[PDB]
C-alpha cells in the first residue's frame, strides 16, 4: 500500500473487514485521508483539503504539530510507555502544570476517553458524597445512562436525571431532593447560554452543597485556552480530553481535593491510564497554547472565517445565525438538510467542513486556509440555492423563535420554553423522583445503605 | 537530582491516588525500560515480571513497534476526518484473515470499553437483554458487580461464577432472553475442553459466546484460548496488542460486529492510527518463527524454577497454567505478597498479585536473576514470618484451592448446599422478576 492507491478501493476493502456503513462511510464524506499537516489534509490519491474537523475536535494545534511530536516520540524511543509504576515523572509534571493552571484544578486523574473520563466523574461525586443522584444535561459519551441522560427526565436503573439546560428545572429539582443528588454534570453550550449562566448554576449548587462538575471534553480548549473554567466559572470537577493532546488518546479529571480523594474507594482504574508518551504530548500542548498571541491568532482566523460566512449566508438571503466562541461556532439555518447539502458540497471544492454545524479552526491556520474555504463555502452555497430552492430560502429575514427554541431541543436536548408542556415535564419528573422506591438503585461503589 | 521519595510527595498533592498509586506499587517510580528491565529514577535496575499490569508481550522499547509508531506520527498523522485509515484497514484484514471468529473487527482504546461494546453488540444484534457474566471485564458498574454470582436487574447481568451446572441451568430456564454469554478465560483451574464444552452449549441455545481475552489474547497462546481450539462468536483483546501503546480490539462474526452502527458504539479517539500501526508490527514479531517458542521456554523455566525453590523450602505450593501467565498459589494470601514484596529489595519486579507474566525480550540470565531474587526473598520470609510461611511440604488442601477460586476469580467450584441453592435462588429471581425493570438498552427492546 505504498503508492497507487484508491479511495473507492480501500473504502471497499474496509467494509470487507470492519466499516460501519453509516458511522464510518455513510457521514464521513467517503475520501479516506493518508496524511496532514497543519490545517491541510491530503487523501490517499494526493487531492488536498482545508481541515475543519478538528477530527472530531481532538486536534487543537494543527496536524503534526512538531512540538507535540517531539515530545511523544522523545518518550517513546528515549525512555518507554507504560511501567510498573502508575506514576512517572511525565504525570507528575504534567498533573502539577494543571493544577498550578485551574483553580479548579487541586487534584487530577487521568484516563483514556472523554467517555470514560465522564464516568470517571460521576463515580468520584458518588464516592466522595456518599449521595445517589446525577443531574446531567449535554453529551457525555457512548455508555447508556450518559446517552439516556440527554433527554430530559429520570432514569431510576442508572440514577440520572436529565435536566435539558433548564435553570428552572435545575432549581426545582435541588430544592425538592437536592440532599440526594451526587452531582451537575453539565456540557456547556456557549451558542445559546452566555457565561453568567454558567456561573449562576454553579452558584445554585453550591448553595445546595452539590458538586458542579463541567464536562469540557469538547470545550476545554476552544471556548478559550483555559475553557469555560477559564472564562469565570467556579467549578469543583472539569473533565476534558479534545485537544488535551492534540488528537492522541489522553483525557484528565481535575478537581477539589475531597472528590479526587474518592478514587481507591470508588473502584475506577484502567491498564492503560498510565501510558506515558501522551502526558508529554500533552504538556507541548500547554506549551504551545501558552506562547503568546499563539491563541489570539487562532481566534481571529475562527472570527474571519465565521464571519465570512455570516455575509455569504446573508448576502444570499439565507436566513441564518451565526455565534459562539471562535474556536467553535455554529450555523444555524431555518431547516435541518440546508446546512448539510452544502458542507457536502463544499467537500468538492477542496474543504472539509465540519457536516454538524459547528466550525473547528485550529491554532496552525493562516488566512489563506481560511480564505480557501470561504471559497468552497461561497461556491456551495450558491450551487445549493441554485438546485434545492425547496430547502434554500433567499428572501432574507432572520430566523424565527419557533425554528431557535425547536433546534435547542433538537441538537442539545435544550427545553427553552417557558410553556404548559415544559413546565409539565418538569413537575412530572419531580414526582418520580422524590416519590420513587428507593429499593431500585443504580449499583453504586461504594454501596449507600 | 530526582529521588523516589522526592517525586512521591509531589505526585501525593497533585494526582496519586494513595492505594491505587503507591501503597500497591513498590516504592521506586521507574524512569525507562528496556526489553527485560526496568531503571528507577534513582537508577536502580530491576528485572520486570509485571509486564506493566499485562499490556506488554514484546518488552519495553521493542524497535519494530517504536519504528511503526514514529513513521505514522511523524509521516502521516495520528487523527484524521475519516475514522478509515489504511493501517485501521490492513490491520483488520491482518486479523480477520488471522482469527477463524474474526469476520469483522471494530477498534477501540481499552479493554472496559472493548467488552462494553461486545455486551452492547450482542444486546443489538439479538434483542435480547441479559448477559451472563463472569471474571473480571473492567472498572464499570455492571462489570464490577458481574463477578459476584447473582442477578444484577438494573443492568441485565447475571453473574455464574465459572459454575458449569449453574450456566446449563440458567439458560434452560431464561436463555431465550440471553444476548451473550461473556467470560474471561481462567487457565489455572480450567482446561481449554472446559471452554469449548461452554462454546457448544451456548451455541445449541442459540446464544453467543464472547470471550473477553483482553488478558489471554496473547499469553494463554500466540492466539489466546480462541487459537487453542475455542470457537467464539466474538473475541475481545487488548493486552498485548499494541505492546503497551492503548488498543483494543472486538473480533467477531458478522452479525453482531454488523450492528455496531445501531447500537450506538462511537468514540472519537477509536479511530487513532499510530497504535493500529504499532499493533501490526506486534503481530509481525509474534509471528517470527521462534520468538513465541523461546518465550514460552522462558516462562517454563521461571515458573519451574520458583515451584523448586517453594518446594526445596518446605513451602506448600501450586505453580500452574501457561507459560506466559502463570500463577503460585500458597496456603495463604499474605506470604505471597511478602515474598514478591521482599524481592523487590533484590532488583525483580514480581507481580506481586501471583501471576508472572515474561515478555518475548526475556533471556535465560533475566530469568535467573529473578530467581536468585526469588529465593532469597523467600528464605528472608520464611526466617523473619514463620507466622505465616509454614515449611511442613505437602500439597495445598482442597479447602485453600476451592476457597482460592471464590476470592480471585468468583469461581463457585463447590457441588455443597449452599452452592446449588444460590443457583437456585438466582434462577428464580430472573424468572419471577418485575418485567417492567429493565436497564437502558440501544436500540429499546419492545
Ligand atoms: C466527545 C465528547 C465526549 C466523549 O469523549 P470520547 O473520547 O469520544 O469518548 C464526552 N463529552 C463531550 C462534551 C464530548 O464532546
Ligand atoms: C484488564 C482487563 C480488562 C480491563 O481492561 P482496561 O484496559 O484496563 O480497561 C477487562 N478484561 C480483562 C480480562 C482484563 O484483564
Amino acid at each position: 500500500d505504498s503508492a497507487n492507491l484508491t479511495n473507492r478501493g480501500l473504502v471497499e476493502r474496509a467494509r470487507r473487514v470492519t466499516a460501519a456503513e453509516n458511522y464510518d462511510i455513510g457521514t464521513r464524506f467517503s475520501a479516506m485521508i493518508q496524511s496532514g499537516e497543519g490545517a491541510w489534509l491530503t487523501d490517499v490519491e494526493g487531492n488536498r483539503y482545508v481541515d475543519l474537523t478538528a477530527s472530531s475536535g481532538t486536534i487543537i494545534l494543527g496536524h503534526r504539530n512538531q512540538a507535540v511530536t517531539e515530545a511523544i516520540t522523545r518518550q517513546i524511543r528515549d525512555f518507554g510507555t507504560a511501567f510498573a509504576s502508575t506514576l512517572s515523572v511525565p504525570r507528575v509534571e504534567l498533573a502539577e502544570r494543571l493544577c498550578e493552571r485551574y483553580e479548579c484544578a487541586e487534584k487530577v486523574v487521568f484516563h483514556k476517553t472523554g467517555s470514560e473520563g465522564t464516568a470517571m466523574a460521576a463515580r468520584l461525586a458518588r464516592a466522595a458524597t456518599g449521595r445517589e443522584l446525577i443531574l446531567s444535561c449535554g453529551y457525555h459519551g457512548w455508555h447508556e445512562w450518559q446517552l439516556a441522560g440527554e433527554t430530559f427526565g429520570y432514569q431510576q436503573t442508572t440514577g440520572v436525571v436529565g435536566f435539558g439546560y433548564n435553570e428552572k428545572a435545575l432549581a426545582k429539582m435541588l430544592e425538592a431532593f437536592g440532599n440526594e443528588v451526587a452531582g451537575v454534570l453539565i456540557s456547556p453550550e456557549l451558542l445559546y447560554f452566555d457565561v453568567e449562566f454558567y456561573q449562576r448554576m454553579y452558584a445554585l449548587c453550591a448553595r445546595y452543597d452539590v458538586p458542579f462538575m463541567m464536562d469540557e471534553v469538547y470545550t476545554g480548549f476552544r471556548a478559550g485556552p483555559k475553557g469555560v473554567h477559564g472564562l469565570g466559572v467556579p467549578a469543583d470537577v472539569v473533565v476534558v480530553s479534545k485537544g488535551l493532546a492534540n488528537g492522541h488518546s489522553l483525557a484528565a479529571v481535575m478537581g477539589r481535593r475531597d472528590i479526587i480523594d474518592a478514587y481507591d474507594v470508588s473502584g475506577i482504574q484502567g491498564t492503560y491510564t498510565r501510558e506515558v508518551p501522551p502526558m508529554a504530548a500533552a504538556m507541548a500542548v500547554l506549551d504551545v497554547l501558552d506562547t503568546p498571541g499563539v491563541y489570539e491568532h487562532a481566534e481571529a482566523m475562527g472570527r474571519r472565517l465565521a464571519d465570512g460566512m455570516r455575509e455569504i449566508l446573508t448576502g444570499e438571503g439565507i436566513p441564518n445565525w451565526v455565534g459562539g466562541p471562535a474556536l467553535m461556532f455554529d450555523t444555524v439555518l431555518p431547516n435541518d438538510d440546508l446546512g448539510w447539502e452544502i458542507y457536502k458540497t463544499a467537500h468538492d471544492f477542496g474543504v472539509y467542513f465540519e457536516d454538524s454545524g459547528t466550525q473547528l479552526v485550529t491554532t496552525a491556520f493562516d488566512e489563506a486556509a481560511v480564505d480557501h474555504a470561504l471559497t468552497a463555502f461561497r461556491k456551495a452555497t450558491r450551487q445549493v440555492i441554485a438546485d434545492r430552492p425547496d430547502i434554500a430560502p433567499t428572501s432574507g429575514g432572520e430566523l424565527t423563535e419557533e425554528r431557535k427554541l425547536d433546534f435547542a431541543e433538537e441538537a442539545f436536548g435544550g427545553l427553552l420554553r417557558d410553556d404548559e408542556r415544559t413546565n409539565a415535564l418538569i413537575d412530572e419528573t419531580i414526582e418520580k423522583v422524590v416519590n420513587r422506591d428507593r429499593s431500585i438503585k443504580p449499583v453504586l461503589i461504594p454501596a449507600q445503605n
